[PDB]
């Protein structure tokens, strides 16, 4: 190698298969989050809301309880 | 050090434990992402539904006002 | 390019468009997450729970067979 | 800055910020991961299984044809 394309690869090295198992497991979840949806989306159609209240309208005492929990899990 | 590895090592450490942190980050959700989809598994097989109807079928109208929403609220 | 420009440009080509994908990839699981959220708490407040049972009181018996699982099969 | 901190500083500054959305982004999946799961705790508790089937034991249809849709929809 030339010596600047020998310290481009030497740098390189040092994270390339860091950055290929991220890329790796970014993909894995993109494909679980939108297996999640699907899941969602078939439950949901064969077990009808009457209506659909998002948190911007009013947020459930569960999530909301939920989010607190794991809120001071993080802080901890 | 060599005076090439010691630039090498000045250029990494300044994210280096940045890559560490997204590696053990990503993998701690895909670990949740996994067993969430177990729990939708043995979720349904308790409570099975007569159709499974998937996005490319028909979309919930709750899923649809979900993305709208989320949509939404990343552009603000 | 200058002599030094031309070689933080060499280096960077390397794993440019591997941070890309990955900022990419990321904001999709963090707006499926976001939409995830807000179909639980539509769905919640459809079906209410009569008491909100969260793991630093009691972890369902479920959730623990799923955790088990997935952490056998990451070992394997 | 010295000349070789100025070199490490220009490679940095290509792609600092690309890593701290990345681990920001990372973040907030993880904490939204984590909330997820207290739900399905807290769901399953006032709704429990009579048995849970994990996937290794066997898959719901409705899984199934969730992982087939979306591995074609990555396909396409």
């Amino acid at each position: 190698l030339s010596e600047q394309d020998a310290l481009v690869e030497k740098i390189f090295q040092r994270f390339k298969k860091t950055l290929d198992v991220i890329r790796v497991r970014a993909g894995h979840t993109d494909k679980n989050a939108q297996i999640n949806l699907e899941l969602w989306n078939a439950f949901l159609m064969a077990n009808p809301l009457p209506v659909t209240v998002l948190t911007d309208q009013h947020t459930s005492e569960s999530v909301s309880m939920a989010k607190e929990k794991v809120s001071n899990d993080i802080a901890t």
